[PDB]
């Protein structure tokens, strides 16, 4: 059914990907420095500051997006901006794209570790990363757009 492929993100993908977050909570989980409503400009700003922006495609549709927000050659990468089209949630897109990013971190950055940080309210993410072999290492305090304290669960996984 799901026949996923991947390639580097392109300008022509921005409007699609900027359509993915469906509410302020979803935007905060995947891009906590963004301001609702999301926009192509905000997405392009991230892409410029980051590395490895990659889309996942199925049946001619861009269904996922991810990048690295930290990269340290021979050391680790940290995954962020993981977004999935609302019509394709729970179909394997995030897990597919995390595997692609793991490979890119190993191959291009010679990373030994991938870091993922997940906000506490994002249960789906915490469970998914757990299923993929990520372990929690620390919890950091952050604040949401209403000034409320949230917990950022910092996880990692050795790259094999
Ligand atoms: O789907 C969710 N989380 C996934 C888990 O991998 C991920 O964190 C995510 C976050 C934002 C998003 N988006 O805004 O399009 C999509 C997936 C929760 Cl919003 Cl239920
Ligand atoms: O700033 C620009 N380009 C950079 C890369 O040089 C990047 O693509 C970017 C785009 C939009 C942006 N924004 O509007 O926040 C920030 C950076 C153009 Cl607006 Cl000139």
């Amino acid at each position: 059914h799901m026949q996923l492929s991947h390639r580097p993100a392109e300008t022509g993908d921005l409007e699609t990907v900027a359509g993915f977050p469906q509410d302020r909570d979803e935007l905060f989980y995947c891009y906590p420095k963004a301001i609702w409503p999301f926009s192509v400009a905000q997405l392009a700003a991230a892409i410029a500051e980051r590395r490895g922006s990659t889309v996942a495609v199925h049946d001619g549709q861009v269904l996922g997006f991810a990048n690295f927000y930290q990269w340290q050659h021979g050391d680790f990468c940290a995954l962020g901006n993981m977004m999935v089209a609302p019509a394709a949630r729970g179909l394997g897109v995030a897990r597919y794209l995390i595997g692609v990013m793991e490979n890119l971190a190993r191959e291009q950055y010679k990373a030994r570790l991938m870091k993922i940080s997940c906000f506490n309210a994002n249960a789906a993410g915490l469970l998914l990363y757990t299923q993929l072999g990520y372990q929690p290492r620390a919890i950091a305090e952050r604040h949401d757009p209403d000034g409320r304290r949230v917990a950022l669960i910092q996880m990692d996984k050795p790259l094999e």
